[PDB]
């Protein structure tokens, strides 16, 4: 069937295989969506001599096949994209050994845990400077035809500099042909994420994610919160159609609030477009000086 | 969509229906497929005066639609069946607060964690009687024209006794039209753990269940050992059509490994049904006396 196809594809891209005698695994960081990541160390990684810290996404224990196809997405992703604002890919570990994908690491983890740890000082224009990396990046993914579908503030990482990093690729699918990508069976993204015609209708395009960037604008002013506080998420169906949206965030100016119900209009065609969420995001920090 | 009509049909059964201030919750048992299990205690249940011991399976933080179409499917299972060795449910929490679901509670929990804090005394005649109700009760299951598919040593229990109780419907399918469940994407399940043609076709039979109780026979004998050991899940496509199947483990005998082996068979007729695995079973054990 389509996985054990693409298994046997992948043992055949010299360009990405580094050999596994040059890694050495470190602490467990966390549990990602297919597995586990890990602190690692690779020797002579990428023509850099000696060490280079990194970090490996592996297969856990007891993995399922729709786990190992999401690892093979996210490898076949990464090594088309390139921009600042998105995670760098190294290479791979396919023979003598489980399946290993060998990525940057990032100092401070991701932007959930960066943010809850704080009140560390951070004001309202390091918070603006923040999203607007992030639609800088997600503006390049659109452009290349690739729609994200798990935005949210866990899969974002702050590196060295607070400089912000998407990751988390394994539910990225592309949509050159038909500008979107429909999902017949039920998906696996968190529901309070999800635009209202991806979660009635399982279609997904690049205005469902602009969706999700506003409830990613909600945790980011909220430094860590919790979306819909308070409410089951079986009863977003007959919230979200009946036109209720999340409250005012104390700490939150008209214009951010603003830009929040925009991205969150029931008509995909009336949400703006990333291009158009980086002018609002520049002149709301240039005038604030 | 599909998710979207069954919540609404939920939210109108009320034999199953129980007050939510009723309800205790407890300790936290353990993360579930679809979510979390808690320890809770329910009074006037089911006419039972006074307080009763219960388990509550719910929807974890960040809950994802194939989660919830999940918690619904296991209850609409459940409430068909009635089984000595299959867990018993007796309601659930709708209104006013989030989805629950309440089942009955093992005192020993799973059957893997029970094996692994073992060496506890137990005799190869308790680990034949342990398989026989699990092959009495799937016998039960497949009568009703029912497919597990999640059949190992994590997903049954051990309640009062020593009594094995099948557990964990999440993923359960009802083949009483076409004798088979297939899925067009990829599954959940372990990998370790599936069939041959499952693996390759996604084809889910009751005799696809039958090369899984194989597999629960091997982490029996084992006192829960992990299969395959050492094998990357990756590679089992290439090892399983090959014709390798586990070696025979120590301290099993040769009877007991020839039932593995021919729950192991390529082809699915020829593998054993329930009925004539209990008597292999049942023969086994009269004669070690
Ligand atoms: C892949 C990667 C990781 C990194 N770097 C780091 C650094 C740190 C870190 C924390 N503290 N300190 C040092 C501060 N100390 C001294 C207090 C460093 N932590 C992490 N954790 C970490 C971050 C992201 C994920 C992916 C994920 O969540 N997937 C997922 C999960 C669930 C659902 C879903 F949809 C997706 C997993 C784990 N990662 N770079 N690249
Ligand atoms: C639902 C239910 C639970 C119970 N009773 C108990 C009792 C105990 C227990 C342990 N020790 N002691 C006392 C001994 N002390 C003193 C040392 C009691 N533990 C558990 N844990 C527990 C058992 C099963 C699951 C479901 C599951 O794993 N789903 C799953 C997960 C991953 C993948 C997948 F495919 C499926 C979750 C948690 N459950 N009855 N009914």
């Amino acid at each position: 069937g389509p996985l054990s196809l693409s298994v046997d594809a992948f043992k055949i891209d010299p360009k990405w295989e580094f050999p596994r005698k040059n890694l050495v695994l470190g602490k467990t960081l966390g549990e990602g969506e297919f597995g586990k990541v890990v602190k690692a160390t690779a020797f002579h990684l990428k023509g850099r001599a000696g060490y280079t810290t990194v970090a490996v996404k592996m297969l856990k224990e007891n993995a399922s096949p729709s786990e190992l196809r999401d690892l093979l997405s996210e490898f076949n992703v990464l090594k088309q994209v390139n921009h600042p604002h998105v995670i760098k890919l190294y290479g791979a570990c396919s023979q003598d050994g489980p399946l290993l994908l060998i990525v940057e690491y990032a100092k401070y983890g991701s932007l959930r845990g960066f943010l809850r740890e704080s009140r560390r000082a951070l004001t309202m224009g390091d918070l603006i400077s923040f999203a607007w990396q992030i639609s800088q990046g997600m503006q390049y993914l659109a452009e290349m035809k690739l729609v994200h579908r798990d935005l949210a503030a866990r899969n974002i990482l702050v590196a060295e500099g607070r400089k912000m990093k998407i990751s988390d690729f394994g539910l990225s699918r592309d949509v050159y042909e038909e500008d979107s990508y429909v999902k017949r069976s039920q998906g696996r993204i968190p529901v309070k994420w999800m635009a209202i015609e991806s979660l009635f209708d399982h279609i997904y395009t690049t205005q469902s994610d602009v969706w999700s960037f506003g409830v990613l604008l909600w945790e980011i002013v909220t430094l860590g919160g919790n979306p819909y506080p308070g409410i089951p998420p079986e009863r977003l169906f007959n919230l979200l159609k009946t036109g209720h949206r999340m409250e005012r965030p104390d700490n939150c100016s008209e214009e951010m609030y603003r830009l929040m119900l925009q991205c969150w209009k029931q008509e995909p065609d009336k949400r703006p477009v990333f291009a158009d969420i980086s002018k609002d995001l520049e002149k709301m920090m240039v005038k604030r000086r």
